[PDB]
Parts: C-alpha cells; structure tokens; sequence
C-alpha cells in the first residue's frame, strides 16, 4: 500500500505531465497522495496563471465577512459577520493597516505559534466565496476556470444528465484569516490555487481517520453536535493542533506559497489560516473514484449548511433516500 503513514505529498510534474489534469490526479493517487487528505503540487517553471496581478484592485469584494470567535484559543467556533462591500485595493489597504498586519516573526513555526495563541482575541475579516477567476484565458493547463465539470463528470459515471454548472471562487485573505474544519460538499475534492501574497497554512486528517475528527468535535462542541449530527458541515469550528496531539487525532500540517496549488482529496478534513494579504482560486471537482464517496456523504439537515444550487443535483441522484429531509434543511 503507497504512502501507509499518510504523509502529505509533494508533487513536481514536468511540463508535458501538466497536460493531461485528469491523469495527473491518477497518477498522484497511484502513489498515495490521497491517503493524506491534502497534496501540493508545484506547477513546472515554464507555467504561468496569468501575466501579472497589476490590474486586480477594482474586483469587489460585496460583503467582507469579519471573522468573530468564541472559545478558548485552541478549540473555538466563529461566526461571519457581515460588513460593507469594499475594493480588492481597499481591502489589500486594510490588510496591511496596523491593526490587520502580520507582525514580525521569525519563521512559520514561530506565526504559527502567534496564530494559535492570540487569533481568538481578534477579528480579521475575509473576503470569500467571491466567484470570478483569475487565470488567463490563455493558459491552457490547470486553469480552474476549465476543468471538467462535476455534472459532466457525474453523467458520464452514471448516465444521468443534471442540471448545474462549477465555476471558481476567488478567497481575499488576511493575517488570521480562518477556514474551519471540513469536508467538501458532498465530499468531493478541492483545488486551490494561491494566485499572489502571503503563504496559507493548511491542518488535514487521512480520510481513513476522519470519524476520528468527528467524534472529538462532538466531545468538543457538544451544544453544536446536539443541535445537528453533521454539525462540521456548518464549517465554524476550529481545533488546534495541539489539541488534536492531546487526543491522538492523526493529522498533517504544510504550508501553501505563491504560486502552488494544492488539492484537498474526498473527505479530507482540513482547517487552516492565512499569514497575510492573499488571493487564492479554488473549485470543486469529481474523478470516478470520487462516486462512491458522494453516495456515502454526511449530510446537514438542519438548516445550518445552506449550500448552491447545484448540490441539489447530487443529493436527489447519489442519496434519494437522503434527498427528501436535506431539501428541507434547504428550505
Ligand atoms: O482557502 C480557503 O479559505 C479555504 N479553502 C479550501 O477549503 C479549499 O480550497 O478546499
Ligand atoms: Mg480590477
Ligand atoms: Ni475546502
Ligand atoms: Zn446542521
């Protein structure tokens, strides 16, 4: 069995193994890689997403979400807040303002450290889920705005025509900037790109082990647990590292730069922050071995998740028992 310890896995395709998206995905998981739950993968030096980031300063981030904790600084949930749209300028402008800068530090370990001691004593706010792309139209490999579309790949598995469409979604980060522990939507993969800035540091737990995460998110949050049984899908709870060291949850750790993309594997938990100013892309996307996945996925009936369109779709088709319940939750 490739990668038995579910080690992270660090990929360098040549430019003619950049071609072919698909293969590339295969290949990676003939070697193991989806065993960690997260791969990162450094495109060859010949590519490029777009020219340069010169021109982006007038995209608008309609409403910036301030990121608000409640908890203790290793286990804590946050809830959105809502503020006024603003500029990718102005908000680069804020990011970088003495209230939101990153201090000094010496090395990722040591912001690491300053993360996990102090962000529940701050509120960064976070433009996310901005849907737009920042790949040219000219690059022609791994531009996220050109992938195979999850409801072709669906069909194509399973012969079903459905409605929907995939299309990116643009992330404006900040120093503390938080994404909490979760699966995708229907537990399909992720991929994301860190367009331009500062680094993002990722947390994942080996989808083998990922009930483990999800019985101490029980222990841990129980009023959320109690209000619904797949209460992780709300995505506001966050688990430090330490605290997962305390309770033997396997998991990983690595660190995103500029220019790297990295791809979170069905039901690969994964949380994490980012060090400063930042735009990321990421999609959803779908691989045969991704169905049998889908079919088994944790639903949120609560109302709390609320989720696209397109989601419908693979519920009513992959989980009819599940469909009728979960399209309340929607409504
Ligand atoms: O970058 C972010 O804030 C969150 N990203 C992801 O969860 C992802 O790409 O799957
Ligand atoms: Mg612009
Ligand atoms: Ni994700
Ligand atoms: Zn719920």
């Amino acid at each position: 069995a490739q990668n038995p310890n579910c080690n992270i896995m660090i990929f360098h395709p040549t430019k003619e193994e950049f071609n072919d998206f698909d293969k590339y995905i295969a290949y990676m998981e003939s070697q193991g890689a989806h065993r960690a739950g997260l791969a990162k993968i450094i495109p060859p030096k010949e590519w490029k997403a777009r020219e340069t980031y010169d021109n982006i300063s007038e995209i608008l981030i309609a409403t910036p979400l301030q990121q608000v904790a409640s908890g203790r600084a290793g286990v804590f949930t946050q809830y959105h807040k809502k503020k006024k749209a603003m500029t990718v300028g102005e908000y680069r402008h804020l990011a970088n303002s003495k209230k939101y800068q990153t201090p000094p530090h010496q090395n990722f370990e040591d912001l690491e450290r300053k993360y996990w001691k102090n962000r529940i004593y701050n509120s960064p706010i976070y433009g996310a889920d901005i849907s737009g792309s920042l790949f040219d139209e000219n690059t022609k490999q791994w531009n996220l705005g050109h992938l195979g579309t999850i409801q072709d790949l669906l069909e194509k598995e399973c012969g079903v025509v459905i409605e929907g469409v995939n299309t990116p979604y643009l992330y404006f980060g900040m120093w503390k900037t938080t994404f909490a522990w979760h699966t995708e939507d229907m537990d399909l993969y992720s991929i994301n790109y860190l367009h331009l800035g500062e680094p993002k540091t990722w947390y994942v737990v080996p989808p083998e082990h990922g009930q483990r995460l999800e019985r101490l998110a029980r222990e841990l949050f129980p009023g959320s647990s109690r209000g619904c049984g797949a209460f992780l899908r709300h995505k506001v709870a966050l688990i430090s590292p330490t605290v997962l060291k305390e309770n033997g949850i396997p998991f990983n750790r690595i660190t995103q730069e500029a220019g790297e993309f990295m791809v979170t594997f069905p039901y690969g938990y994964h949380a994490g922050f980012n060090h400063g100013f930042n735009c990321a892309e990421a999609i959803n996307f779908a691989t045969p071995r991704w169905i049998d996945y889908g079919k088994m996925a944790s639903q949120c009936s609560c109302g709390e998740a609320r989720v696209t369109f397109s989601m419908d779709a693979f519920v009513r088709i992959l989980q009819p028992e599940r469909y009728d319940l979960w399209k309340r939750g929607q409504d």
